[PDB]
């Protein structure tokens, strides 16, 4: 579910930034109650992301590091081909769920093919100039 | 502009192309959709002044719908382009089609006219896929 990602997504940025995760604090950073949180916690307990202050099962590390790679591949992506960066955050969010691994996958390719000759990214810099 | 009712334009914009007119049934059929909730979202891209309750689109309602089958049509040519499997662009299309700024269509446009305009471009995002 991509609400659900996007949660397992957070939970897991959190506990490498503060090294937990407190219910307070998942609420505020996707601008939600923490009524909603805790049903989804409870969810997300069952499927065994997670236990619940909360801590990630292997099961959750390895979807949490997953998807912050996911996250973080793609702002790359809109940025190597000179998307606005105002604009980045917000197409990311909106598309991270709905791509499927071989899409990601290409990407990250496509990533490296710019980022080992950067005659290319002066090559695709002229076409957005005419 | 919602999510589903760019999927509504987009879908009456390619059946009247491809019959001459576009039908409550036809569309309801389309988007695997009851009629009921196709004559709901009828009436209110009517009251947008995107078509008239047959169906015919206004000047603002066909162009639109020309700038969403465009954007469709980019979106899967760009992932067919760096090696996506075909059974999979159009799920992943119709998904990621409505999340995207103009912004970011109009540079993925500029990165398909990259690789377009020199087949030795490809070739080499063949060869790093390849290590
Ligand atoms: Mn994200
Ligand atoms: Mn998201
Ligand atoms: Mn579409
Ligand atoms: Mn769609």
């Amino acid at each position: 579910t991509p609400s659900m990602e996007d949660y397992i997504e957070q939970i897991y940025m959190l506990i490498e930034e503060k090294g937990y995760a407190r219910v307070s604090d998942i609420a505020e950073a996707l601008a939600v109650h923490p009524s909603s949180v805790t049903k989804m916690v409870q969810k997300l307990d069952k499927d065994e992301y997670l236990i619940y202050g909360l801590v990630l099962t292997s099961k959750g590390k390895k979807i949490g590091k997953r998807l912050v790679y996911r996250h973080e591949l793609l702002e790359q992506f809109l940025r190597i081909i000179g998307v606005d960066e105002e604009k980045i955050y917000n197409d990311v969010e909106g598309i991270e769920h709905h791509l499927s691994w071989n899409s990601i996958d290409r990407i990250g390719d496509l990533v490296q093919y710019f980022e080992e000759d950067d005659a290319r990214k002066k090559d695709l810099k002229s076409i957005q100039k005419k």
